[PDB]
């Protein structure tokens, strides 16, 4: 795997992952970008270098870590407009962060617009030398890791605004679209008697997926970059941008057994292997497999999580007992999302400069209502409230610059202020769910909020937490290449985006 110091190379190719030849954007030649790996500790310095030429799935871009804190480089998390402008076609831009105090499953992706969709995703991996879970699997590796991918036929600007899923799925960058039932299946190798984990990375633009494994049981030891205590299973819901590791253990007979990956809608179910991939026994025929789906009955619930080392729930144990209580309420008028009553819309200055230069209240940061100010050393609740308001639901958000305790799951009533999992993407469930999360805010800088449907952070259902406006400036030291970035981006012509 590349990294922690690497090239990052952007271009345009035409791909054909699903037996359908079109456009993409990849990434040193790939989509689904490759794995980029390191270790806790260590200094990641990844220049990317945009040499994209496709005006219709931008020009321009803007890459985003998915799930590190960047305390104190928040210039370099990646958000266009709120933490960057976008780096211009024929320029690179180095992203140089530490990751001192973190290890797990990670994923990059363009944080540019639907951008993403159109190839740039892939997954990123700190190893910890002193895991605490590495007793419970013999190997870990790069063939451990296995992506969850939506692909669609047509671009993410040429198609539907919100379109009715993808026509394939992808593991490990392959699979089948009902018009194509001959292509390649990846085909995941293991041998007898030995115990894996899998590092399980939904790059998902939309959909999520239930995951599941013919003839073998998950036991999960990680929930976004949070270790869990050990939690046996046979199917996860995965939502889009969420990561599981768990251990297979390889000790069914030599054979080979279906990968399931169904999405809750676009083409659903199995025929012709679509939705699949191969786990294959060293030693089996090079061969489809012909194992049958088993009724789960240990599916995984997000309320059965808890982490393996005590997680302290910030603040007191009741409702809005905390030093900043916030509801977010969910609208949609049929075009845009709306969150308390605005839908966010970029700004030409990206909000860290705005703040850079003096603009710390929320009634000065535009766009108006979008941004929300937050002390620091300072608890916050944050609720989801899930309505018949926002379609496309169940919607799920994710919060920069942070992990969170989430104190209530979609499917419970219950509150549990005691030992709920941590994680960074979280589902805000059904119409009758109140998915409800609670972090410190000891990050300073402007850090997005919105649901990780790409689609719908496209079309504004987003907030932005400008956490410590007072310090920003002098915790997050930019380097000239950021300062750089604007006037590039600015003067563009609109072709050249
Ligand atoms: C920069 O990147 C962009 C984005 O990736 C690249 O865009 C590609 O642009 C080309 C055209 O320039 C485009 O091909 C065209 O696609 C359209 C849309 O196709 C859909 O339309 C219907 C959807 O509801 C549906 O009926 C249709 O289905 C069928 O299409 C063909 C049939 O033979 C089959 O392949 C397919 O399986 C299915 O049966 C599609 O889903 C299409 O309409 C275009 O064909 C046109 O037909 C009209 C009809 O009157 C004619 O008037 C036109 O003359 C024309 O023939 C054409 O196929 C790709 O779809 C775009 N790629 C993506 C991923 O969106 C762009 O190329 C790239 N630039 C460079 C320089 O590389
Ligand atoms: C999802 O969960 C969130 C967070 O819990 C929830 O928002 C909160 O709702 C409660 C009550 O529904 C709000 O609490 C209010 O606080 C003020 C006090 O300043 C008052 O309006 C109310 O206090 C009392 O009023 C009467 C006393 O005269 C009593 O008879 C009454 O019983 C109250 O105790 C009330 O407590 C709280 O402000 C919000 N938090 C927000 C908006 O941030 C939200 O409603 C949930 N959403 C769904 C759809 O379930
Ligand atoms: O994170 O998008
Ligand atoms: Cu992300
Ligand atoms: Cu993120
Ligand atoms: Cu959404
Ligand atoms: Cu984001």
């Amino acid at each position: 795997a590349i990294g922690p110091v690497a090239d990052l190379t952007l271009t345009n190719a035409a791909v054909s992952p699903d037996g359908f030849t079109r456009e993409a954007v990849v990434v040193n030649g790939i989509t689904p970008a490759p794995l980029i790996a390191g270790k806790k500790g260590d200094r990641f310095q990844l220049n990317v270098i945009d040499n994209l030429t496709n005006h219709t799935m931008l020009k321009t871009t803007s890459i985003h870590w998915h799930g590190f804190f960047q305390h104190g480089t928040n210039w370099a998390d990646g958000v266009s407009f709120v933490n960057q402008c976008p780096i211009a076609s024929g320029h690179s831009f180095l992203y140089d962060f530490q990751v001192p105090d973190q290890a797990g499953t990670f994923w990059y992706h363009s944080h540019l617009s639907t951008q993403y969709c159109d190839g740039l995703r892939g997954p990123f991996v700190v190893y910890d030398p002193n895991d605490p879970q590495a007793s419970l699997y013999d190997i870990d590796n790069d063939d451990t890791v296995i992506t969850l991918a939506d692909w669609y036929h047509l671009a993410a600007k040429v198609g539907q605004r919100f379109p009715l899923g993808a026509d394939a799925t992808l593991i490990n960058g392959l699979g089948r679209t009902p018009g194509t039932t001959s292509a390649d299946l990846a085909v995941i190798k293991v041998t007898q008697g030995k115990r894996y984990r899998f590092r399980l990375v939904s790059l998902s633009c939309d959909p999520n997926h239930t995951f599941s494994i013919d003839g073998h049981t998950m036991t999960i030891i990680e929930a976004d970059s949070v270790n869990t205590q050990p939690l046996e299973v046979d199917s996860i819901q995965i939502f889009a941008a969420q990561r599981y590791s768990f251990v297979l253990d390889a000790s069914q007979p030599v054979d080979n057994y279906w990968i399931r990956a169904n999405p809750p809608f676009g083409n659903v179910g199995f025929a012709g292997g679509i939705n699949s991939a191969i786990l294959r026994y060293d030693g089996a025929p090079e061969v489809e497999p012909t194992t049958t789906q088993t009724t789960p009955t240990k599916p995984l619930n997000e309320a059965d999580l808890h982490p393996l080392t005590p997680m302290p729930v910030p603040g007191r144990p009741e409702p809005g007992g905390v030093d900043k209580p916030l509801n977010m309420v969910f609208n949609f008028n049929g075009t845009n999302f709306f969150i308390n009553n605005h839908s966010f819309v970029p700004p030409s200055v990206p909000v860290l400069l705005q703040i850079l230069s003096g603009a710390q209240a929320a009634q000065d940061l535009v766009p108006e209502g979008s941004v929300y100010v937050l002390p620091s050393n300072a608890s916050i609740e944050i609720s989801f409230p899930a309505t018949a308001n926002a379609p496309g639901s169940p919607h799920p958000f994710h919060l920069h610059g942070h992990t969170f305790a989430v104190v209530r799951s979609a499917g419970s009533s219950e509150y549990n202020y005691d030992n709920p999992v941590f994680r960074d993407v979280v589902s805000t469930g059904t119409p009758g769910d109140n998915v409800t999360i609670r972090f410190q805010t000891n990050n300073p800088g402007p850090w997005f909020l919105h649901c990780h449907i790409d689609f719908h952070l496209d079309a504004g259902f987003a907030v932005v937490m400008a956490e410590d406006t007072p310090d920003t400036a002098s915790v997050n030291q930019v380097p000239q290449s950021w300062s750089d970035l604007c006037p590039i981006y600015d003067a563009l012509d609109p072709s050249d985006l």
